[PDB]
């Protein structure tokens, strides 16, 4: 039983979220995403969200008055308060075991520059707060990191949704020139999995030998 | 001038997207997509012979074609400025336990293929990290060390200050401290930037 709250200026994003949750898993209450348009929580007439750095520089950040308000509303001491961020701590298959387990996570998305860092600060006085990242690449936001994070996590809930695996193969056996390998179709189990664990070892050397 | 062509069994999954083209297609315009894997195992296999057709008609030898997975080479902001000058992109999102490996080497005979992991978590299917590849390479498209915290007004705020020194207007001060905080958050969040030891 999960609940996911993201809070957003650009709540159609996550329209592919809610549309990919099965019925039986909401109807079961085993999850819930809801998404919050941040200017719901503005206080002035042109709905700012954002302004100008301290100390100068290119880019706007996002108010903490607002996020403040919004964290505030939505927030409880139970929360699990996820930031996607370029300076964050690795987000990994690790942290969405752990993730997977949670009552309720809030995905704050951060655009512009950011997010007043007081905003972050201010929430951990109260409640977990874990500024992520998805990967060595820079976005225009926090909303593609949010559909990585909450599709990664909910697929490790029941019924909701090392070295690299090696390359797999289907019908036909013959295809554009290029057959399965025969081993597959051997009938030796023993072999097939030493073949595909070799196939895993090589697969691993040449794309990732950072994992060796 | 980019062109990029998603191709996936969810064409809605791809919603959230004039000197670049965007367009998405749905897969089963080419045909059920898979099957059981040779060999064995948990799951099912996209059969090769959907995709071959469906590349066949939207893929030139010019095409780079970028295939999400989890045993990708990584993806990372070198490649979003590597991939940032082409011409055209397609982007084959793979479901279930992912695409015969065939179709990419077939396609490898013909154009540039590119098998990329978009991080070490496990995703359902490639629409999610299509979308990230796209915003990451369309944000360079003409026309290190982590970030540092940014503050905005006011400065007192639930009785937290902004840091006295970004109010100072004192330039080299003000670029001194950044460097110092983002050498701090990078040693604490990713000590393998600076070729530390990971936790
Ligand atoms: N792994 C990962 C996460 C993000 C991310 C998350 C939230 C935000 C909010 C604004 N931006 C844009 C930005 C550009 C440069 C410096 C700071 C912010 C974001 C990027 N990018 N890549
Ligand atoms: N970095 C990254 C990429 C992916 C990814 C990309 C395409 C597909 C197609 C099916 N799946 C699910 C899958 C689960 C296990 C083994 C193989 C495939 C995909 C995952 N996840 N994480």
């Amino acid at each position: 039983s999960m609940k996911i709250d993201v809070v957003t200026i650009f709540p159609e994003y996550l329209q592919p979220v809610r549309q990919s949750l099965p019925g039986k898993a909401i109807d079961a209450g085993l999850v819930d995403v809801a998404v919050h348009d941040l200017r719901r929580w503005t206080h002035d007439v042109h709905k700012s969200v954002d302004d100008s750095p301290y100390g100068g520089g290119p880019g706007m950040v996002m108010k903490p008055t607002v996020w403040g308000d919004a964290l505030d509303e939505i927030c409880t001491s139970e929360t699990l308060l996820v930031v996607p961020t370029p300076a964050g701590y690795p987000f990994t298959q690790e942290t969405a075991w752990q993730w997977s387990t949670e009552d309720h996570l809030v995905i704050a998305c951060g655009r512009y520059e950011g997010i007043d860092q007081r905003v972050a600060d201010d929430a951990a006085t109260r409640m977990r707060v874990r500024e992520v990242s998805i990967g060595d690449y820079v976005l225009n936001g926090g909303e593609a990191a949010a559909l990585v994070i909450i599709e990664a996590v909910l697929r490790l809930v029941p019924g909701v949704l090392s070295l690299l695996e090696g390359p797999s193969y289907t019908r036909p056996p013959s295809w554009r020139g290029m057959d399965v390998p025969p081993v597959l179709l051997s009938g030796d189990h023993a072999k097939i999995a030493a073949w595909r664990a070799e196939q895993s070892r090589q697969r691993t050397i040449e794309r990732r030998p950072d994992l060796l």
